[PDB]
Order: structure tokens, then sequence, then C-alpha cells
């Protein structure tokens, strides 16, 4: 059992789907579990796909950088889609050492312990329209290391202050 | 000819060197060529290592995000180490589509067409002291795809306004 990696770019280069389309496809095809680590999450289309997955019964765990968490909350509020009342979604925050906010500068999407998207694409409109980015689509043995890193992060994460 | 990937974390997890130490080691061991793509470059220790490599005769190509380029310039000025007068170093800028600055949100270090460090670690004091990050150390076939992506970026890069 080896590892397979494909690269995708924004803008696209020698592949048929954009990175956003690929994210949405990965989430749409999720059967069991989605584990997301993200620095900034404001993209409504991606959020919708994740909400939809959770309503099909997929367990969703999301870890967000604490210092940008309010941006995700604002988006969920605008959408009328409180994450606290969605029973298959858990959202927790992760921070670094303050000195200026210390941040979780890691992001990746893991689906079904089978496929990881790892790269520089953040879930914001600006990554669809403005920024250059790249990711890897990873399958096989290395996915297990992303599973373990997700668990490690999850263990260092907090309940967001807002949730009661 | 396959690909080998090791993961490193900051803070470290089950490896002896920090990511910064590993960056410095990679640069120290460079024999022929360093190709760096970086969003923000203010770390003086890393800069020093790169300057030193160039004085040994290693060709250095650096692509920086245009919107943060002034931070690198400021650092090189503070250090009294003008990059324009170092003959083995070329520095060019890359930007995305403006709307607010469109940015090159990609970073990686490629050394000798042999080893790539790819991940979320930016060359700034805050990644040594404050932020959580991770990278991959990549060798083997996938390095070739980073070579091609570097060339693609280089082809879309500009001479920084300051250089004349
Ligand atoms: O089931 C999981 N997974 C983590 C690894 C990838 C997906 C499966 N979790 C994460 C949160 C703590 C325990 C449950
Ligand atoms: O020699 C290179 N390299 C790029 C790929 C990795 C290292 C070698 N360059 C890059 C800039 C344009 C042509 C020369």
């Amino acid at each position: 059992g080896g590892t397979h990696i494909d690269l995708l770019f924004h803008p696209p280069r020698a592949h048929l789907l954009t990175i956003k389309e690929t994210i949405r496809k990965m989430i749409k095809e999720a059967r069991k579990v989605i584990a997301l680590v993200m620095d900034i999450f404001t993209d409504v289309d991606i959020f919708k796909e994740i909400v939809e997955a959770s309503t099909r019964g997929v367990s969703v765990y999301i870890l967000l950088d604490e210092s940008n968490f309010n941006h995700f909350l604002n988006m969920t509020e605008k959408q009328g889609c409180s994450v606290q009342r969605l029973r298959n979604i858990r959202v927790r925050t992760v921070k670094g050492q303050d000195y200026f906010h210390g941040k979780m500068e890691q992001k990746f999407l893991l689906v079904d312990c089978q496929k990881v998207m790892y790269g520089s694409y953040s879930y914001m409109w600006s990554f669809e329209k403005a920024h250059l980015s790249m990711v890897q689509i990873i399958t096989g043995q290395l996915v297990e290391s992303f599973d373990e890193e997700f668990r490690t992060l999850y263990a260092r994460s907090c309940v967001p202050s807002s949730f009661a």
C-alpha cells in the first residue's frame, strides 16, 4: 500500500475541475466522515455542501483558527444556519502562542479516511476569484498521517466562546 | 522511480529538527540550485543561509508575493545586503487578480531538483515562535512537478518596481 498524489492549481492547469469544484465533489461524495482543518471559512457554497453532507448522516468535524473564527460565525449567521443546532457537525477552534495572535496555519480536508486535499487554498471567495493557489489530492498510506494529525489538533482545540 | 514524503510539524512531533532547522539544513546542503516560492520573507537567519549559498556558487531564484514584497526589501535593507548586487540571486514578484490585493498563496522550497519542502511555514519570525504549521519533505518523482510549477510561476513573474 503506497501513496498517490495529484496536483491541482488555481487557476487550473491540465485538469478539468477547479479546486473549488473538487472540494465540493469531495464533500458531495462523502459517506462517513469529513474532517476539515481551515484557517478562514467564509465560502457559502462550500458551507452549504458540508451542511448537506451532515443531513445525509456524514459526521463533520471542523477545526478553525481561533483568531478568524468570527468570520465563520458571521457567515453561518448570514446564512441562517447555526452550526450548534446541526447535530452531525462539531466545530472547535485551535490557536498558536500569542505575543499579535498566534495562529493555526494548517489546512486540509480529509474525507472518509480515504482522500485528503492538502494545500494553500482557503475557503473564501478570494481564493476562487483573486488568489493563485495549489493543492495535492492524496490517497493511500499518507492519508493515515493526516488522520493522526487531525486527531492531534482536535485534542488541542477548544469550544468556541460563543457556544453554550 | 516513486515519491517519498515525510511530514514535519511546528511544534515538532516525532522528528529531531524543527522546520526552521530543516530549511537551514536544506539550504546549507544545496550544491547547484535553490528555487524558492514564498508569500512573506522576513526571516533573517534563513536569508543569511541563502546569501551564503549564493556565495558558494549556488544559483538562487526567489519568487515572492508582490503585495508583501516590501517586507523582504525592508529586511534586506536592514541587513545591509542588497539582493540586486548579489549576482547568483534573482528575485521576481508574482501576483494574483486584484479586486484588495490578489496574491500568490503558494510556497515551497526546491533544492537541486532533488528535494522539496512544501507546506504552511512562511519565512517569518512568527512561524518560529507563534504559529502552528506543517510541511512535507518530498523526494523523487513528484519533485519534477514542483520544478515545472516553479517554471510556470517564474514565467508569470515581474521585476520588482524597485529594481533598475
Ligand atoms: O472520527 C474521527 N476521525 C479523525 C480522523 C479522520 C476522520 C475520523 N474523529 C475526529 C475527532 C476525534 C475522534 C473522532
Ligand atoms: O534552473 C531553473 N530551475 C527551475 C526548476 C527548479 C530548479 C531549476 N530555472 C528557474 C528559472 C527559469 C529557468 C532556470
